[PDB]
């Protein structure tokens, strides 16, 4: 079987359509997600045309081996998909209606800079490579693009599944390739963020600041250094929840500024003590009492600096 | 091979039956479980009917390629199943008795809000897609739905394996699909919660409260801050046992309220000290002595608030 | 090829035999072990009988496709085995001697209640499903059941590999199945428990008890609370060695009772201090001095309670 | 099919070309990376030559089985690649144009001595083994060597993909092999190095040095030993980011020297105390005051020693 | 195709040869290593003999399916190898020269008692099972046994790859098997052990001993108990580097004895305090001053006891 010969000089249009049955295994670290879907392809091969009256039937069904079928592939997949052909139907004019169910692991890049208020745009790129006998381009049948309502990705909200209708047609290793962009949009979700990461990290930070209602260098050193251990040990506890990136994220910045407020708290505590033992308990107490409004306010305003920086 | 032609206008009934041989690899995080089972299918194709007298035999056995067999598929599977056909038997009337042994990884959503007293309902969804020549619906042979007695899922109690007999018949990409719901019910199980998570976490919390039988700001700061480290380090130790969810669970709420009781204990300790060094040891001692009934009672009642909130 | 017709009304005996070549990958968590072995099957198909004189040969060798061979399967495997047929030999009477080398991942349940003095019984269950034309039962050729001497499972002692000769014959989805139990016994092994888990955990516990040779509430609070952190951090260190079960184990009980001895030590320390600051240093000292024989003795006797409870 | 016979005594040239479609799964620990690419091969087999006029066609397409095709293999792969032949085209002169899409896991050694300013050179080694009837050598078509612009490796910058045009021709197990070196260059990237590993580790180190503005052996011991715990716990937190190597890295040296500055700080603190309690508070204070310029300066200069050692 | 008939009653010699191309993925825990190599086999099948003059060619090449080829297998592999036949060459006399490239995961037992100065002997065991028609033995072609110079195993030194030429011929399940031992000798390598495990663990241990230049029970308790936490937290940090074995290793013994020196340090500190508060500061100071030479010397000598015990 050859590809269908062209009527004029025109290339062959294949009408694509992905319907998401399941989506699962978004690996935030590997920048992958697994998907289980229908792929529908449709084109016109007039070599397969027939008379519905003389053949007796409205629709002819073939096996994949029997007829010509285009080699459609995914670009951004790890390995080629687990495909199973569901149905091949040819109408009287020669219009082939192909359908397969596939499952593929997909590499779409992720951006965690606004964690845990980030949203993502997952791509599924479909290509077809043209042949020597005829050129092939993809098109999108927008009625055959959708998703099951049961489609769930725990800890995200699946907003929308579409495709960009204009395919990207381009030359590669001396032949025309036609690429299509199918986009799954999603938006994050971590109702427990505040009680699982933020609130206990604010509490351990506030505990360090009770050293501004105290003058014991021995109690203060225990307060500030022991709660710094408590902070690091807590960061250890929530390490699994936080994104491990080579760049700075929003939650990551909050964390960093907290390590800074531990450093500045120690400076104060050391200064307050150096002034009191250096017989200036006037200036010593003036600083420690100022820190009690200075630290919380500077914290709140810097957090507004960050918030506004990222959003 | 086409599907069997209909006698009247009726659709084709396939009689389904899943018998669980093994169940294993419930991944609480990925919301999957692996299963190894028999799938039995049964329908009537009168094109395969024969005379037992003239054929000489009572039952004819075919190969899968030889005869028409419906394309049954699972909905909520990662990849299509590892199927091995066990037996195909056709009786004189044309009744096909199909049997295969499969193993599949399955995506059923899990709800840990009532951890570790949660129960689950694992779904295995069977579909069949109807064809142009004839409509197909699934039915359930409830005598062929069951499970091996050896079937174990460590840390759960396998309660029941059934199917919802009314199939869900619906149109999808222009054809009728017939869906079936097979439900594995399970219920959790963790005797170690009481002896592995709750009791040592109550002990480390109680240790923090011995600061209400003390007036040393230096001993008290060590008591409350060191036991807060002990709490976080313990939470680290039992991190593997606890469910890593984007939502708030019951055990997770207990944990959170404990981080709050550390914060409130520090407030008290700081206030008691601020009053004693501010020459009001009457009010200082009044508070610290009140906390000794206040803290434990508030704890017990809040835990009853939580308990009743979740149950 | 059909199954061999019966001489009388008798069912077909297949003579089984597993010889373990390697065993490896015991996953204590997943309750699996991998195995690499020979499976030998032997039955009589008199349709394959021949005259050694007229055929010219002593033994005829066939290909698997050529002759009838029973569908033997494992029950408690994740996926069906990686089988490679080694030899098929038919003697003049029609006795088929089949041999294959397989490797399979196996689900046998494990019991860690007596960790690290537990022993296990790993099952490999062989089934055969009878057919419409004839009934099939398994038998054990005990000369063809054994294990290579190199067979090693690091951290255990491979005691014995046998089979229970009486097969379990039973009806399943309307046909007779014949099941066989092959048992690999194993017994645990951990000299490092004493020098890796128990001894450093007794040392950190004893360190907490030097607070009975002291009256400083500040040193005592540091001793008991700091060593409790040391205990939890050590439990973290040996978390990989200890079994993560939903039930209580023997080592797990020892651990739990140690968390209790930290709680009781804190009670004492708090009471001793409350009596001394409440001007009763007679009773204060009486208790602290009694704890010095009370604690170690109660520990030793409770450990004998536990020991005897589990053994 | 034999290899094409030589015109003269010359060997057969195959023109190679790898175009990277995706690259992913760089395992820093295992020294692997996965890749998905096109491999293009081109040679002249004049046995396949044809007359475009009499054959009627400009280009003949064959199946892999039909014609002779060289066994090209990768050297440094774990398992042989997942190859799928995309197109085989023969022009009138007998020039075969082969194209396949493969995905392979690759073992290229990595050097982390200059972490996190290291750059890498990933190799993909192509071999062909010559045969008895004729010698085979690889050549590089540099226009067919390239990479997709979407090719991403999170936390690195993909600089360049080329091949060394001079193939390495050599005798192995009595035959000529022709090897080619395809090099993917990459350079590291951890913009957050300073902000997540270095800065909080300098802060916890500086906190230890506030013991030079103090004379309390009890506060100083808490300062230096508690911040040493904070250092180790932080190193635990950033363990995932740091490379696990059997050799010394640059970041690893910084870490090591920090453990040394904790040791030397303790020596000082112990000496300062030993002199003050040994009634020499002149020399005691002289040392502690000197450490306040000595420690930071020695640190800065040693870090310049290291920096210059590695770069 | 049957095996070649014997000329006399002699058995068939197959000449083996493994050439290591790559070696990788030594899993210290699972006692496996992956390997990628050439396997060369050579034997005489006179059924394949030909006249070079009449056939026209000097050497005939066959496909694996075409001719008889022995079932050579590995003993100590997890799954049977990923084999790809590279070349089959038959000379005029019937001498088959087979070559395949395989990759296999291999189970060779490892001994870490002298970690990190241990050396290993990795086995690759080749078997052939004799058949009913003829006996088969393996031989070693020592010119076809070697390794690529690029062969690397990070953190080890690949010393040598040979085979024991005398095959082990033996009866198994009623037939002769011929076994061969191919040995890869490797030796460990960890310069970072001294700068990653031993030195910071000696520093944290030395810090505990500054309590012999001090008489404050409160500072001493903080010194010894806080550095014991620091020791456990550090052991946590280097847990990944250290071998997780059921037996006692050399590095493991060093670790254990360090936990003992923490226990003995606490005993001293408790005794020194009990004597000073029990008004015997003569004996109290005598002990503490003796410990300053006793502890370091006993440490050094015990480490020489260990060193000499293991080596």
């Amino acid at each position: 079987v050859s590809p269908p010969p062209p009527i004029a000089d025109e290339p062959l249009t294949v009408n694509t359509g992905i319907y998401l049955i399941e989506c699962y295994s978004l690996d935030d670290k590997a920048e992958t997600f697994k998907v289980n879907a229908f792929l529908s392809l449709s084109w016109k091969d007039r070599r397969l045309a027939f008379d519905p009256v003389r053949s007796g039937v409205r629709v002819k069904t073939y096996e994949p081996e029997a007829i010509w079928i285009p080699e459609i592939r995914f670009v951004n997949v790890e390995n080629a998909r687990d495909a199973d052909v569901v149905d091949i139907s040819v109408s009287p004019d020669g219009t082939v209606q192909y359908l397969e169910r596939f499952s593929a692991r997909v590499l779409s890049p992720l951006d965690f800079r606004r964690y845990p208020f980030d949203s993502q745009t997952l791509h599924i790129y479909l290509i077809v490579r043209s042949v020597d006998t005829r050129n092939i381009v993809l098109a999108v049948d927008l009625e055959k693009v959708g998703k099951n309502d049961d489609v769930f990705l725990t800890g995200w909200d699946i907003e929308s599944f579409t495709a960009v209708v204009k395919p990207a047609n381009f030359a590669l290793e001396d032949r025309l390739e036609s690429k299509l962009d199918y986009q799954l949009r999603i938006s994050r979700c971590y109702f427990s963020y505040i009680p699982n990461i933020i609130l206990p990290m604010l509490f351990i930070l506030f505990i360090s600041w009770t050293a501004f209602w105290s003058t014991s260098y021995e109690a203060n050193v225990t307060l500030v250094v022991s709660t710094l251990i408590a902070h690091i040990a807590f960061n250890i506890l929530v390490e699994t929840n936080l994104p491990k990136t080579p760049y700075m994220t929003y939650t990551g910045a909050i964390i960093f500024m907290i390590y800074l407020f531990y450093f500045v708290a120690v400076i104060e505590v050391t200064v307050q003590h150096y002034l009191k033992v250096e017989s200036q308990p006037a200036r010593a107490a003036s600083i420690t009492r100022a820190s009690r409004i200075a630290f919380p306010v500077v914290f709140l305003l810097a957090n507004i600096i960050l918030a506004f920086l990222f959003f």
